[PDB]
């Protein structure tokens, strides 16, 4: 137990500049935000407490700083001033221009036209021959070569002006459904994005991509850090999908890079504190069951601050300690699952939804 190894015996040797690491008790990544308001010098120390790895959300403190990369700027240095050794991303989406840091405060109804050259980097819905959007958020066009760059170069200002060490970017499809014949192309320029905002960032920056474990994501994910499974529907939850993360998980340890396994019960089967508590054994299982050296779990129902960070999951906090082996295929083609870890038997059943860790 000199170094972490992965699941199939390799050594996991982590770059200098990754968050720490430890089986002790489940590894364990927040993500979180809010609008309306900072976090509270008592809940900076809550999750202080229990993570060494988060996301500051799209929005955060929008309304009382009035920009959302200055919320991202105060939960950084509040979190340093208890952790200094702490990781903190910044969080940029590269597909939805969200109006809520200053950097992206020209994309809205009002002002779009009076900024062309930013107007340009937007995708216009053929079908009006005006800018395509959703909720009049409108969509980056990263087969654009200038939007490209300017994404990328504000992105890292945004990690720059925030203090931030490094960049969550959310999304990896490029809308490629908008322009399907091109969807080659799309995954390429995304690519291309991410190694010129892995550049720009400069040395000792993470970049943690979401769900860049999917085919659509192969040419940014070298480039990058970090990639999380988001599970953000029921579809990626199945028996057969849970599988291919456990898959997915090796291989990215074995590039060297971390995964976050995000679960939000809000798309579990069945009030959400109750339910998240209950179901919280199953979805740590789920992960126990994949986890590698560097990985990193999510647990709450949602993205906001409310959503799940700032309470409790006992499950979370108990001893864990290095995982003893892979995991074990009770039969070749069925879809319970065990592992063993030096504080924990982990027991799953993919098919029904049921699991039982047991403590030790």
């Amino acid at each position: 137990g000199q170094h972490y190894l992965n699941s199939d015996g390799s050594r996991f040797v982590p770059k200098d500049f990754y968050p720490k690491f430890s089986w002790d008790t489940t590894p364990m990544y927040y993500m979180f935000g809010d609008t309306t308001r900072l976090l509270e010098p008592e809940e900076v120390e809550f999750i202080a407490e229990r993570t060494d790895f988060l996301c500051i959300e799209k929005s955060h403190g929008r309304t009382p700083l009035g920009a959302a990369e200055l919320g991202a700027k105060h939960e950084a240095a509040a979190f340093k001033k208890i952790k200094p050794d702490m990781k903190v991303l910044f969080y940029f989406n590269s597909a939805y221009a969200w109006p809520f840091t200053s950097y992206n405060q020209a994309f809205t109804r009002n002002k779009i036209d009076e900024h062309p050259k930013l107007k340009s980097f937007l995708i216009v819905d053929p079908k009006t021959a005006e800018l395509a959007h959703r909720r009049n958020v409108f969509f980056f066009d990263v087969l654009n070569p200038e939007l490209r760059e300017w994404w990328s170069t504000t992105v890292a200002k945004g990690v720059a002006e925030s203090g931030c060490d490094g960049a969550f970017i959310d999304q990896m499809h490029g809308f490629a459904w908008l322009r399907a014949d091109k969807s080659e192309d799309v995954q390429k320029a995304m690519g291309e994005m991410m190694a010129l905002l892995k550049r720009k960032m400069g040395p000792d920056k993470i970049l943690l991509g979401n769900n860049a474990n999917q085919d659509i994501a192969k040419d940014a994910f070298p480039v990058m850090d970090a990639s999380m499974f988001e599970h953000y529907n029921e579809k990626l939850l199945s028996k057969e999908s849970l599988l291919q993360d456990w898959d997915d998980m090796l291989r990215i340890a074995q590039a060297g890079k971390m995964s976050i396994f995000r679960i939000g019960v809000e798309s579990d089967p069945r009030d959400q504190p109750v339910l998240a508590k209950e179901r919280a054994e199953y979805y740590l299982a789920c992960y126990l069951i994949g986890a590698q050296p560097y990985s990193y779990f999510q647990y709450g129902w949602g993205w906001t601050l409310s959503s799940g960070s700032l309470h409790e999951f006992p499950e979370l906090r108990k001893a864990l300690g290095p995982p003893k082996g892979a995991y074990d295929r009770t039969t070749p083609d069925g879809w319970e699952f065990t592992r063993e870890f030096e504080h924990a038997s982990v027991w799953v059943n993919t098919e029904t939804g049921n699991a039982k860790i047991t403590w030790r």
